[PDB]
């Protein structure tokens, strides 16, 4: 059996081990793979591994050999499912391999907005504590996360893993959770409507999929029903925001700072406006990203693979279709 | 009618708090810092003395007869000399507790940091990384997850708890070398060790405890080469419980993935401290106690023992065997 990764660079840039993969078939790894040259090395595959690598239905048209795709991902957006499903080709994902990658990260963005260590760090070497005229200094507000509310927009494994660690921070945890009633071992917590989330928290965290119903939730409406002060932290999807309306609250002090992870153009623009507004953290994508997360995603990539041989493919996100 | 001076009071309240609770109880002077020549003059003719970081001698308590009572804007006090000041019959008060999940918050502003850096990738976005890169996404410095790493929390009094807390919830192993308490927590998996196995054990260590002569120099090179390479170190509590040396070597040799101090040996640093040119060392000026939150804190809990020196039942008092 022969297995391509068409984009593998991202998932083991030389940190992990395709062992799990190389035990059911012949792998081949390109690195990435450019939208001409798809075809070619997918010519020959019974299975298509792709992350971010689009496959269309006059792709899948072109590849008769394609028995299976497994996504590097939770996410699937570039992969016509639809189009394989009528050609018979199962596709699967691999929800919950970055929980805790992700939701760490949530804090990771929170704090540095909170605390700039780095910042700090950068100015004791350049000189900045000597010249201080006070024993210690801060160039940026020290915020504390005590007793603030803490608002989750989508409440599956990430948001609930965020809800935990905003607790244990002596948070109060407010959940937007259409798609479960979920209710977690901690209070504070309540269940709210997505318009008494954003007039009750601080801090507005992003862990929903991007839908009709999402695209630009954080318009300029919520935005002005916060209270002054507030954060905003987004690993989810860019288009669940207005980035105009964010970057003027950001300048206008309406947020207090903005943690992103993603943005709705990947990569930005220069004068994308939040890359010139004050008070904002970006990070390129990689929330997902951690040795251990990488690590699990191999693995359950491995499981797809080796039920779809067994005869009963697991995570199909494409039943519906076939 | 009492008159209240604050010989150092723009740490405490640089323009983003209010004095308003001290205000209620007297005629307030706020002097944003006072040096030591200065400290006479300034603080002549106050009952009531508020310094955080202003030292105050038999001298200079002797040469301010009129003072009645002096409270401390941090739990620290050990630039007053609070024996002198009760032999001359002045109560001195301090704050605890005021900084708790201010500090156990920095140690994981800190941490996580060093493990995502996320500061860093703003910056190389900025510098256009991101652009440049041949990939939807990048990372100059591999993420790492907190899950099923140690925390070691040397001391385990309110703060130490409160990074156990936080570290439990982000999947983390928590041991704590415990020696003032046997207090067991609710949450697992939890273990009191002993100091050395601490070492031996946590992937991830922060320090908690008070400087004392049994505790100067803890984080020595011995227990250094105890740990397992990749580990990190954070230090909220005091810069003598490190040996600089030995950890700027560990950070060097690989031994310590990363360090995070807010504290050092010498404030400010020199040039030549080791920690300044050591790799993978992340420094913040003794900020780690400084949330507006806590601050805000500090000023009520300020303003509560003055009201009760006034009431003629002083609180905190930390100089009741020299009164």
């Amino acid at each position: 059996m022969r297995i391509v990764a068409l984009d593998g660079y991202t998932l083991n840039p030389g940190d992990i081990s395709w062992a799990p993969i190389e035990e059911l078939g012949e792998l081949v790894v390109h690195p990435r793979t450019p939208s001409d040259k798809i075809i070619e090395r997918a010519a020959g595959a019974h299975v298509v591994l792709t992350n971010k690598v689009p496959l269309d239905m006059s792709a899948l048209q072109a590849l008769p050999g394609l028995r299976f795709v497994s996504v590097l991902a939770t996410g699937y957006d570039k992969v016509d499912v639809a189009a394989a499903g009528v050609l018979g080709i199962p596709v699967s994902n691999v929800p919950g391999y970055g929980t805790d990658s992700v939701a760490q990260h949530v804090f990771a963005l929170l704090l540095e907005l909170c605390r700039r260590t780095a910042l700090h760090d950068h100015r004791i070497r350049a000189g900045a504590w000597t010249q201080s005229p006070d024993w210690c200094f801060w160039d940026s507000t020290q915020e504390e996360l005590t007793g603030k509310t803490m608002g989750i927009v989508g409440f599956g494994n990430t948001g609930r893993r965020v809800g935990r660690i905003a607790n244990a921070l002596g948070m109060n945890v407010i959940a937007y959770a259409p798609r479960s009633r979920f209710d977690p071992d901690y209070r504070p917590f309540e269940h709210v409507g997505l318009d008494e989330l954003f007039t009750s928290a601080d801090v507005v965290s992003l862990h929903c999929p991007l839908t009709p119903e999402t695209e630009g939730l954080v318009d300029a409406r919520r935005l002005a029903s916060m209270r002054p002060g507030s954060y905003l932290i987004n690993t989810a999807r860019g288009p669940l925001l207005d980035e105009r309306a964010v970057a003027e609250a950001l300048d206008s002090g309406r947020l207090a700072g903005a943690g992103l992870d993603v943005l709705s153009q990947e990569p930005p623009a220069a004068d994308n406006p939040l890359l010139s507004a004050k008070n904002c953290l970006i990070t390129p994508h990689l929330a997902w990203a951690s040795r251990t997360a990488r690590r699990t995603l191999m693995d359950s990539t491995a499981a797809n693979i080796r039920s779809f041989i067994e005869g009963t493919p697991v995570n199909v996100v494409n039943a519906a279709h076939l």
